[PDB]
């Protein structure tokens, strides 16, 4: 029960993490990363969803990161972009006075794997002489288990209706086409059968 910063995006996962963090700590603030798009539906939904439950939100533009993109160095993939996110989130946690850094990451990409988040935690700590603790509450949970959690927090429906998962700005049960939707839906259904 101290101060916590949640890397928030408004998706099923970061939202569940926030709800989670809200019950674990006294103070909880959020951070949303955008690539120069205060107007994006994702950044907006997130700000909405944040309001809905107190918690200050901080926006951060990470478009400078795109300098490292292949095209800019003369493909749009930039490796270890999660290193930077957690790096920044921890610089922020420092200023804002939080010791805890919640994130929805969960092993795919090497910088989403559990050992990387651990090495990263050590690094930020040495970088700033602060006992920072990075929490990855969804690390060993699958989609259906992520719903299961939300539900154990009593926010199943909140999450179901407000978060943005679809790859087309369509809130909740988006297009019902894209991967995201299928994965989110199959997870939901899988959790319902294990009712
Ligand atoms: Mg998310
Ligand atoms: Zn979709």
């Amino acid at each position: 029960k101290e101060k916590a910063i949640v890397v928030f995006s408004g998706g099923q996962d970061s939202t569940t993490c926030l709800l989670w963090a809200l019950k674990e700590f006294e103070e909880v603030e959020t951070v949303t990363f955008h690539y120069n798009q205060r107007h994006s539906q994702e950044v907006e939904v997130a700000k909405s969803i944040a309001e809905k439950l107190g918690v200050k939100n901080h926006l951060l533009d990470m478009s400078l990161l795109n300098q490292l993109a292949p095209n800019a160095l003369t493909s749009t993939f930039v490796p270890g972009r999660n290193l930077v996110f957690l790096s920044f989130a921890s610089i922020l946690a420092y200023q804002i006075g939080a010791r805890h850094i919640i994130t929805g990451v969960c092993e795919g990409y090497p910088d989403c794997r559990d050992e990387f988040v651990k090495s990263c935690n050590v690094t930020v700590n040495l970088a700033m002489e602060k006992p920072f603790v990075i929490h990855t509450p969804l690390m060993w949970l699958n989609k259906a288990e992520t719903w299961k959690l939300a539900d154990e927090l009593g926010a199943l429906d909140f999450v179901k209706n407000n978060t943005l998962t679809c790859y087309n700005g369509i809130i909740a049960d988006g297009c019902g086409e894209c991967p995201a939707c299928h994965l989110r839906s199959k997870g939901y259904e899988e959790y319902m059968v294990m009712k």
